[PDB]
């Protein structure tokens, strides 16, 4: 009884939120649907904290539907404030471009782009904001934003209630950025669904709204959770900073090491978001290390399951020497 | 005992605020500056509500500085919210395109364009905003806005507190277009200070802070009273609508008769306000109605004076036929 994706991915625990459940799963069991998730140029690689929105991107591809990896050539430039404590630094145009390159190559490898009909796409924002006149932007995209919807919008509430957090107009922007980013991917590519970090959701529904507004189109929006780890310290933060998915900077042997050092209490939860598995296989590996008087196996499972989907082979094999 | 320039006009009852007084009539006496009053295109005619700002820009130059019209091309696609009960409707680039010159043409009379090195300039802010990038414009100026400070200006704030009062994202940029109007023209044109209606004043310190931020440079800014009526009714406003300063939308004729109607409560302040008659002469005028025992000949003397500024000479006569 194949009940539906939504539903699938909540036991997996991966769905923070999603708007209209009913009317999404009515949706997907249509027919193959094209979807995006967006992943910003702060850095010349993607780290942990962007593989749970990667993986579910592909999750969606599995079961039959088109995923669109955008890389934000353009909202790189202005930067994310959504839950962030502090003003994020500009970086220039120069090195996001570059950055916008090396991500894009690292992101297509997760993806089948040799599939058919529902063959990956990869999309850069700055192909329609990177020439787009500031007078355009305030007047024919502006003018479907409320202000005072803006800011009592969870993620940047709190730098608005500030004594110690203020929030630039620039970063106040973004929002804006991302609401049409899924409006132009819906009318060029018939994108009716995005996917994100669960510091998503307020970007996500502007979205959902402008291209209500625009396009009168009902879209749909996805948050996965934000992955966090039983002793309550921060997931994939380490002594050395972020763990890379680039091997130049994060080493598969350290990969497949970060991950055999997985607390008891967290890596069943992982096996779910990060691999492949089914939940029936992962159930069963908990029962099994529960029996046994054996050390866990299921430490050593994900380590080689997230090492492949993340280095494949050939990383696996360098983890052993 | 010229005391100076900002006391002077102060006497006629036309500065409602004024950035470090101080230091501003200091700056005129080293000399002749160049100062900016700017009008936006919201038809293709200014009306009485324009009228004091741009005399004020007449007494400017006549004491020596140089004044610089600036017109909204660019602004005036936008709409300043600034003390507006609802959203302002948006014209299209080419209505605005046509509105901006036949505004330009109707400031030029009011202004000597041919007096030396104080001589009057036209400047549309279109030349800069007109073709610049929504990045370009989003970080090397709206990072130097916090949003903390842009909300509780007093010229937006009961549109944010509301339930009947809302502004669109599109409004509330208003304020860095005009903010960066200041530093462009600090940049191109040296100049360091700018005049404005009552509701201009968080408009115009916008412009003195992103001066100094990126500049370093220090202006002014100076605001003229909203023109008030004794008995509170709406001044400029007739049961026709605005009194225009285009004589093919309000004739010479009814321009003089607006003026003939000016209430004797009115009519003192008014020619303070609107004429160029010295002060003793205006004191000397109300001293001299109070003791005859004939109509006050102040209306007369207003509605004189200003058809003339407004119509020349010709509009005078053409109000007596
Ligand atoms: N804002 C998202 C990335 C993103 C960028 C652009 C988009 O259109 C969508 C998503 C993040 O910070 O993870
Ligand atoms: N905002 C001003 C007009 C103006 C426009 C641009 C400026 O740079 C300055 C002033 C008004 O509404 O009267």
């Amino acid at each position: 009884a194949s009940s539906n994706l939504i539903k699938q991915l909540q036991e997996r625990g991966l769905v923070a939120q999603v708007t209209d459940e009913e009317a999404l799963a009515e949706r997907l069991a249509q027919g193959p649907i094209a979807l995006v998730c967006g992943f910003d140029p702060t850095a010349d690689s993607l780290h942990l904290g962007h593989l749970v929105p990667l993986l579910c991107l592909k999750r969606f591809q599995q079961a039959g539907h088109k995923p669109v990896a955008l890389v934000g050539g353009a909202t790189g430039l202005i930067g994310d404030p959504s839950f962030k404590a502090a003003e994020r630094k500009l970086n220039t145009e120069e090195t996001v471009q570059e950055w916008v390159d090396k991500i894009r190559k690292q992101v297509a490898p997760f993806l089948d782009f040799d599939c058919g009909e529902n063959s990956a796409i990869a999309a850069n924002n700055y192909d329609w904001f990177g020439n787009m006149n500031v007078l355009t932007f305030l007047r024919d995209i502006g003018k479907h934003f409320s202000v005072n919807q803006m800011i009592n919008k969870e993620a940047v509430k709190q730098r608005l209630n500030r004594e110690d957090q203020g929030i630039s107009f620039t970063e106040f922007s973004y929002n804006l950025l991302q609401g049409y980013d899924f409006a132009c991917l819906n009318k060029q590519y018939g994108v009716v669904l995005c996917i994100g970090g669960s510091d998503q959701w307020g970007n996500i529904t502007s979205g959902i709204d402008l291209t209500r507004r625009l396009h009168q189109n009902q879209v749909f929006g996805l948050t996965v959770p934000l992955i966090t780890k039983a002793d309550g310290t921060k997931f994939g933060k380490t002594e050395g900073g972020a763990v890379w998915l680039d091997p130049k900077k994060t080493s598969p042997y350290k990969f497949y090491q970060f991950w055999i050092n997985t607390a008891d209490a967290d890596v069943y939860r992982f096996l779910k978001f990060f691999t492949f598995m089914s939940i029936e296989e992962i159930n069963a590996l908990e029962e099994e290390d529960k029996n046994s008087g054996k050390a866990p196996r299921a430490q050593y499972v994900l380590a080689e399951q997230v090492t492949r989907l993340v280095h494949g082979e050939e990383g696996l094999q360098a983890a052993k020497r």
